């Protein structure tokens, strides 16, 4: 994340932090994820389909650093990584960004809710926020592109839906970004989200209701004039979440 403030997992408790497991047995953060259910952490695709060996990532819940044991953190291994078979990645746009994570304690568990532990509610199908709604994005990703650590505290900022006829304008994604795309940027393009920001939360509040509303995707650099981060639209793929983790 780009600007924005530094925060901790009791203000984003639906938050879900994936690690991957390399041979020789270092451990390198990977992407952000949204717990949707006790047993299910929904991220993108493209932050697996180059190593999509399930026993590899380790999942935190209730993790407010990225090299602390914060007090109330689970752990957990994937049971079933589901990455979308029309997954694909052009230049910029990646399609169908978007993957489960079914998640076990050792014991055998699934998530237990708490005070930092909670699931974030999916949209209802043709209900997103209309352009110009400040949401909120979430994650561990870069501070500035230039840098090639990641912060050890977990930020967040608040960025403004883009409709997608602005998105599409020759100065921003044109043709490029698809009505199953949501845009959502700073005016000022002084924050947005970044490289390891991706697979994590889009949240808006819609009617009161705190809702999953994108899951960081793709964008032409970080805080970039014209360009907005692109994030896939989750109510799109109700049928897909429902039919997968039944
Ligand atoms: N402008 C944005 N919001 C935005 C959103 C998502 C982004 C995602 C990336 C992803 C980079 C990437 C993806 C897969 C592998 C790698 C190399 C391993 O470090 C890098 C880079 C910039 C991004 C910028």
């Amino acid at each position: 994340i780009i600007g924005g403030e530094f925060t901790t997992i009791e203000n984003q408790p639906w938050f879900a932090a994936i690690y991957r497991r390399h041979r020789g047995g270092s451990v390198t953060y990977v992407c952000g994820g949204s717990l949707i259910s006790p047993c299910w952490v929904i991220s993108a695709t493209h932050c697996f389909i180059d190593y999509p060996k399930k026993e590899d990532y380790i999942v935190y819940l209730g993790r407010s650093r990225l090299n602390s044991n914060t007090q109330g953190e689970m752990k957990f291994e994937v049971e079933n990584l589901i990455l979308h078979k029309d997954y694909s990645a052009d230049t910029l746009a990646h399609h169908n960004d978007i993957a489960l994570l079914k998640i076990r304690s050792k014991e055998g568990r699934c998530a237990q809710p708490s005070r930092t532990i909670q699931t974030i509610a999916l949209p209802s199908m043709y209900n997103d926020p209309q352009f110009g709604t400040s949401c909120e994005i979430t994650g561990f990703g870069k501070e500035q592109s230039t840098d090639y650590l990641y912060p050890e505290q977990l930020k967040m900022t608040v960025v403004k839906l883009i409709s997608h006829r602005e998105c599409q304008q020759p100065h921003y994604y044109g043709s490029e970004v698809t009505t199953k795309m949501l845009c959502a940027a700073d005016p000022q393009w002084k924050t947005d989200s970044c490289q390891g920001d991706s697979g994590g939360p889009l949240v808006c509040s819609l009617q009161g209701r705190m809702t999953l509303t994108g899951i960081v995707s793709w964008g032409r650099g970080c805080a970039l004039k014209d360009k907005p981060g692109v994030y896939t639209r989750v109510s799109h793929f109700l049928p897909w979440i429902r039919s997968h983790t039944k």
